């Protein structure tokens, strides 16, 4: 796994199987290193050049594959206490050159938008189920997280 | 949850949560009635017209959603001791009005195939992880499995 600039966050290879077809895409095992513990698996739809920013977990941890089309994900670190407080991590995410398995731990700031012309689909396996009051948002244009949404290459070119 | 003609086959709904940029669409929770265990979460990408069958499973349960696209699967009950022995259970998966999930249970033979003109992507959380020898395959035209996909309406119309 390849560690991200935002302490605790990483990125992993997920296997494409080719078959007739269309391929088989993987994402998480019970044996998976990158396994934990199983919550629950949903998925978010984001539409082209939408945006779906920012949200934080007080516990929860989120991992993040995208089977269909191409997101740009910006984690931002609010921890006061991490090594890497204050800084930002930036990732894309999709097929065919991207596909991989993005960890987002507890209490960093998460936003995602899709790119190009094509709807994405957002898998997220997490490791507990989500409850009211565990999660925190804030707008897209919070002005205390340093990222410009609004100044984003969404072209995916 | 909806039984089907094939005894064990289960059909049940899946909440698409409304929201801006694009929905949350649910699959499984761990206090989900529907759940058992954690083995594995791939998707599996079907072009359109195109069709991937028969599979079967000697212990493995599958569960089925399709975020993306549509799909025709056709169940067939191999099982020599089942009350349905030799039956078929057919089902439509995809949204916007067939979004559910599809419990298929062990030794139970399955296909499916992607309708319309559009890719699908098919998700499945399995109870155990996919191990060699633990499934069984049969061309898609086997003779002894009573349902020709050549004869398939994959219109979606």
């Amino acid at each position: 796994a390849i560690l991200l600039p935002v302490e605790g966050a990483q990125l992993s290879e997920l296997r494409q199987i080719p078959a007739e077809g269309g391929p088989v895409l993987h994402m998480l095992r019970l044996d998976s290193p990158q396994f934990s513990q199983f919550g629950e698996i949903y998925f978010s739809e984001v539409l082209p050049r939408r945006v779906k920013a920012w949200k934080r977990h007080s516990l929860m941890t989120q991992l993040f594959a995208v089977p269909v089309g191409c997101i740009h994900v910006v984690l931002y670190d609010g921890r006061e206490k991490s090594p890497t407080s204050g800084r930002l991590a930036q990732v894309t995410l999709g097929r065919p050159d991207n596909y991989r398995l993005l960890r987002i731990p507890p209490q960093v700031w998460y936003g995602f938008a899709a790119t190009g012309d094509t709807p994405a689909l957002v898998a997220n396996c997490t490791d507990i189920p989500h409850r009211q009051g565990e999660s925190e948002r804030a707008p897209q244009d919070a002005p205390f997280i340093p990222f410009s949404w609004a100044g984003a290459d969404l072209s995916g070119t």
